[PDB]
């Protein structure tokens, strides 16, 4: 991340190693699960693209993750690249250059260029978008680990009613289907794979009803 | 009670034998269930203190519940003497003297006294008094008397839901607790005591639903 010094000027501060290692052990103890993504995303935050990388080396253990990741990335800073032709002309002394893809992923920049471009008025967050392509290969990496289908999620027959939903939605942002794909499932699919008593007291509970108020008639079910 | 003569003058009139056996009736065979008290409401119509005191002497051969009505008639009118005290000074001619808690009892007033200080423009009624005090002490003996807590009122496999509804209610009305409180039990308790069947169809109709929707709904499970 980023500090400022006594003299008020912009340093970057690597990780701490108590917080690598709670990254470390977020990779290498929860399989891939969705809930990875939230917490890089906490454990991240504010961070620049060598921070971003030096995260990145705990995934490299991970040949097949660190292989999906590596081509979400590329694929970004080729799209980035595209979307962002190098000008061709003057450039003004107190504005810096544009950064490549290969830049702002931090593979040939160093870390006063990345402290610049990121500290700015207004700033342009090179360590935000860098981010989101991690977090994009994240959650390809999460879609291949899927161990369900959404199709196979089922209430059990003693299972309560708040645990299946958990289930359900935790499969849910697992899979990443389209937006109005998710609405169908989470409207229909959930209804048709529960239990027979909580499925008969959601059909009478009719369409359209909020999940609130299929998991207050469902409660002791 | 009071009535009027041919003079247009008013006259106590005594409780009819009939009356007070009915009373004696509802004392002795009913065991001090909620609707004794509508009914004493009904049987002790426009009475007098005296006549009050002649019906609870149907009562005085319970023990337990004499001692209890005798307590919660001491407290009443000492509260009324705290809530009422003797003025001292002049008393118009014309208006008659305050009752004391041992005068609106009847224990030391007269027929007389009574029947002017029942019979006024405005009139202060001191039998009305006297019958919500004793409303309150058979109120506090239907409670002491209920043999089931409203928490053990359980719908039966096969029990129609109108007499489930019904038994609730009654119990209800046995233990007398607090508004909130027993908003809170018709809204909730009732429908968790309820048989599967019937509870899986209040549970689809949701919360909110009026008893008549309820009752609409369970008719013939």
């Amino acid at each position: 991340p980023i500090v400022q010094n006594l003299q008020g000027q912009m340093v970057h501060q690597a990780i701490s190693p108590r917080t690598l290692n709670a990254w470390v052990k977020v990779v290498e103890e929860k399989a891939f699960s969705p809930e990875v993504i939230p917490m890089f995303s906490a454990l991240s935050e504010g961070a620049t693209p060598q921070d971003l990388n030096t995260m990145l080396n705990t995934v490299g253990g991970h040949q097949a993750a660190a292989q999906m990741l590596k081509e979400t990335i590329n694929e970004e800073a080729a799209e980035w690249d595209r979307l962002h032709p190098v000008h061709a002309g003057p450039i003004a002394p107190g504005q810096m250059r544009e950064p490549r893809g290969s830049d702002i992923a931090g593979t040939t920049s160093t870390l006063q260029e990345q402290i610049g471009w990121m500290t700015h008025n207004p700033p342009i967050p090179v360590g935000e978008i860098y981010k989101r392509w991690i977090i994009l290969g994240l959650n390809k990496i999460v879609r291949m680990y899927s161990p369900t289908s959404i199709l196979d999620i089922r209430q059990g027959p003693k299972e309560p009613f708040r645990d299946y939903v958990d289930r359900f939605y935790k499969t849910l942002r697992a899979e990443q289907a389209s937006q109005e794909v998710k609405n169908w499932m989470t409207e229909t699919l959930l209804v048709q794979n529960a239990n027979p008593d909580c499925k008969t007291i959601l059909k009478a509970l009719g369409p359209g009803a909020t999940l609130e108020e299929m998991m207050t008639a469902c409660q002791g079910v």
